RNA sequence: GGACCUACUACGAGCGCCAUUGCACUCCGGCGCCACGGGGGGUCC
RNA sequence: GGACCUACUACGAGCGCCAUUGCACUCCGGCGCCACGGGGGGUCC
C-alpha cells in the first residue's frame, strides 16, 4: 500500500510529456498528486509512477481505474514495491 | 433532447486547461470506443468547458455516452450528450475549434 | 416536460418479475447518482412502466441522456422526465410499488 | 484473445448476490442474442467475475463491442473474450 | 405438530470490516455483530 | 539585412519498422524515411 502507484501496459507510442498530462487528467480526481514520472526508456517504457499525497487516494485510484483502457490499452495498476520520498 | 448522432457533445470541462492538452487528453480516454475523426474544443476560455468528439460510427458515440458519462475529467465530471445534428461542422467553420 | 429528479420509464419487458426488475434497474441507474426508490407498476392495464427516483436532478438528466432507448431485456426502454408529482401520486394510489 | 463463444467479465461489484448478478447480466446481454448460461462464482478465486456463454459468436462479438467498460452496479465492467472454450461449448464441437 | 420460555450453541439467512483484479465450468479467504430461521433444553394443549 | 540555390551535416521537431510487459525516484534499445526548422557552404540585389 504505497502512496505511489505503479502503472504498466501503457501505450508506448505516446510521448513522455503528453502522457504525463494525460495521466494527471484522470488521476487528479482521487486527491493531491505530487509528481508523475515517466521514462520512455527501454527499461521502463510502458510504465509510469503516480504519487498521491494520501494513501486513501492511491487506494481509491487503484480500486477505480484498474483495467481502464488508456489510449486503447487497459492499464495494469499495482502498489509500488518501494516507498517514495 | 437529442437523437443518436455519431458526434458527442461534452461540456462542463475544466476551462483552466490549455487547448492543446485538452484535445490530446480527451483522445486518451475516448480512443477506446472506435475511430475518432476530430476533437473540437471551444476557442473561448471565457466561456470554455465545451468540446466535440467526432466518431466514425454512431456505435462509438453511443457506447462512449453510456460509459464515460459523469466521468471525473480533471476532477470535473463531464456531461456528455449526443451532439446536435451536423452542428459539429457548423462551429468548426464558424471558428470555435 | 420539465427537468424532474424522477424519470418515468415505460416499454419494459412485461414477462419479468417485479423483484427482478427493480434490482435489474438499480444495476444500470446506480452509476448516475444516489437512488431513493424504484417504483414499478403492478397494474395490468398500466403495465410496462416504472419510476426511478433520484436524489439530485443532475443524476436524472444524465440517465435520460444515456440510457434512452436502451434495450433492456431485449426491449428498448423509453425514458421521460416524470410529470411533476406523479411518482408520489402513483405510490399513494398503489398503482406503483 | 480470439472470438470465443463465452465472454469473460471482471471488475464486477463483489457485494452483489450470485443469483441477482446472474439475472442482472441476462437483463443486459439478452439483447445481443440467445444466451446459453451465465456462470457466477462468489468464491475468493472467481469473485467479481462472470462468464456469459452465447450461442453465436456474432452475439458475443457485439456484446464485447457494445457493453465494454459499461458501469454495472456503479463499477465499469471489463469484458474480454474467454481464453478457453466453455465445457458446454466444447461438447457442441467435441474436444 | 401448535403456544409461551430459556445463564446453552452462530448451522442456515441477514448486516458491516479487512484482504482479493482473480480464466472458471469437481464445495471451500479471514474476521466482528445478528433482526428473523435452525440444534439442544424446559412448561402447558 | 532580404531573394533564390547546395555532390555537405539528421542538430532539433515530425513519421513509420523490428524487438521489449519491464518497480522507478541522476542518465541513454536497434534500424529506415523526412515534411517544415537549424549548422556549415555558394550565386545574386
Ligand atoms: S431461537 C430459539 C428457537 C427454539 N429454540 C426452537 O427450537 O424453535 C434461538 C435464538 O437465539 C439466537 N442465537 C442463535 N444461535 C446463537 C448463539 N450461538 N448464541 C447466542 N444466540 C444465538 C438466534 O438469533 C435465535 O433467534
Ligand atoms: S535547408 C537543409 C535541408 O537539408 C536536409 N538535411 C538535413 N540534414 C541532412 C542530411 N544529413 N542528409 C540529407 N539531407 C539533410 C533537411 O531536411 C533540411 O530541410
Ligand atoms: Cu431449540
Ligand atoms: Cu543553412
Amino acid at each position: 500500500p504505497n502512496h505511489t502507484i505503479y502503472i504498466n501496459n501503457l501505450n508506448e507510442k505516446i510521448k513522455k510529456d503528453e502522457l504525463k498530462k494525460s495521466l494527471y487528467a484522470i488521476f487528479s480526481q482521487f486527491g493531491q498528486i505530487l509528481d508523475i514520472l515517466v521514462s520512455r526508456s527501454l527499461k521502463m517504457r510502458g510504465q509510469a509512477f503516480v504519487i498521491f499525497k494520501e494513501v486513501s487516494s492511491a487506494t481509491n485510484a487503484l480500486r477505480s481505474m484498474q483495467g481502464f483502457p488508456f489510449y486503447d490499452k487497459p492499464m495494469r495498476i499495482q502498489y509500488a514495491k518501494t516507498d517514495s520520498d
